[PDB]
């Protein structure tokens, strides 16, 4: 029933870089999604205590949210763009797994994912 610790956003043992693709992911992709009217439920880890969803972290074993992604991008946690893209995809997939089709939260996630894919289709090549 309690919340787990959030995903790691800092780790001195993990290798990291700044790439042009990761810069794009922060400045274009994350910025575009963050200001969407339906972004707010995804801006921090799912608080299963607040929501009284004691099964959330039984069903969802790889939690992810945009607050964590924003911290990882700003803290230069990632090695490459695919690590970040996978985090976004995990966030969407978790929502589709836990919730029913046609739930409001699923409609919200689908709106964000549509924008995400438009922006990722436009991902620049590596410098
Ligand atoms: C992502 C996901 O799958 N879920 C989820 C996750 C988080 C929340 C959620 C998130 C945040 C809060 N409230 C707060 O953090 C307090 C501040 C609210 C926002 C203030 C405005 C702002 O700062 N905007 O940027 C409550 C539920 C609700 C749902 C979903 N519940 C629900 O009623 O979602 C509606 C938004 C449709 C259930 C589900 C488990």
């Amino acid at each position: 029933s309690m919340n787990p610790p959030p995903p790691e956003t800092s780790n001195p043992n993990k290798p990291k870089r700044q790439t042009n693709q990761l810069q794009y992911l922060l400045r274009v992709v994350l910025k575009t999604l963050w200001k969407h009217q339906f972004a707010w439920p995804f801006q921090q880890p799912v608080d299963a205590v607040k929501l009284n969803l004691p099964d959330y972290y039984k069903i969802i074993k790889t939690p992810m949210d945009m607050g964590t992604i924003k911290k990882r991008l700003e803290n230069n946690y990632y090695w490459n763009a695919q690590e970040c893209i996978q985090d976004f995809n995990t966030m969407f997939t978790n929502c589709y797994i836990y919730n029913k089709p046609g739930d409001d939260i699923v409609l919200m996630a689908e709106a964000l994912e549509k924008l995400f894919l438009q922006k990722i289709n436009e991902l620049p090549t590596e410098e």
